[PDB]
């Protein structure tokens, strides 16, 4: 047996004045696309909603690279119009993986603002205010149950300008309440690159 490819099943629309999620592919289609690695669907935007046979999470475009977490993706190839695409970046120590950004997608610019007022984008297209607390952490202004954040790993942390500050990695949870988030800083990405 072989593991399937990661498959783009949707995206987070941040184009207009309203953030909302869009599904671009259903479950049977996903199942098939994962097996073949052949995905002919048009890709749009910065924030992709992705899937394996077993898990669903997010993937983010930064500097022409579609980024996600190792815990979600493993070493899996990504489904594309011309077949499975091998990872160009793999880092288990950082819970980080990357593939060449798919044609049609748009990439976010790495932040150079040195600013601590951030915004987390969830799988549900919720825009969550986060205050930066260190190189890798940030507190939620309004804490949420873990449930609310689940499946958002691989999504972005944005600055007020819209620059990418980082990739959501793990939640800081106490007795099911998430008071903070842990992320992969964009500098780590730039370094990997
Ligand atoms: C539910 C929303 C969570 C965002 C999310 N991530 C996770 O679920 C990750 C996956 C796993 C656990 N975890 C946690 O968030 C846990 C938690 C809440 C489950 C209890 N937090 C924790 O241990 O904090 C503790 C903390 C000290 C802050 C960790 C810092 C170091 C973190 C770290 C550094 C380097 C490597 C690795 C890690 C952590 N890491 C590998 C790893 O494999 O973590 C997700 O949404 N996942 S998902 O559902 O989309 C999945 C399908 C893809
Ligand atoms: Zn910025």
């Amino acid at each position: 047996k072989k593991k399937g490819s990661v498959v783009i099943v949707g995206r987070i629309n941040l184009s207009g004045d309203t953030a909302y999620a869009q599904q671009t592919r259903g479950e049977e289609g996903c199942q098939e696309t994962s097996q073949t690695g052949r995905d002919k669907n048009q890709v749009e935007g910065e924030v992709q909603i992705v899937s394996t046979a077993t898990q669903t999470f997010l993937a983010t475009s930064i500097n022409g690279v579609l980024w996600t977490v190792y815990h979600g993706a493993g070493t899996r190839t990504i489904a594309s119009p011309k077949g499975p695409v091998t990872q160009m970046y793999t880092n288990v120590d950082k819970d980080l993986v990357g593939w060449q950004a798919p044609q049609g997608s748009r990439s976010l610019t790495p932040c150079t603002c040195g600013s601590s007022d951030l915004y987390l984008v969830t799988r549900h297209a919720d825009v969550i205010p986060v205050r930066r607390r260190g190189d890798s952490t940030g507190s939620l202004l309004s804490p949420r149950p873990l449930s609310y954040l689940k499946g958002s790993s691989g999504g972005p942390l944005l600055c007020p300008a819209g620059h990418a500050v980082g990739i959501f990695r793990a939640a800081v949870s106490t007795r099911g309440v998430a008071k903070a988030v842990q992320f992969i800083p964009v500098e780590s990405l730039e370094t990997t690159m």
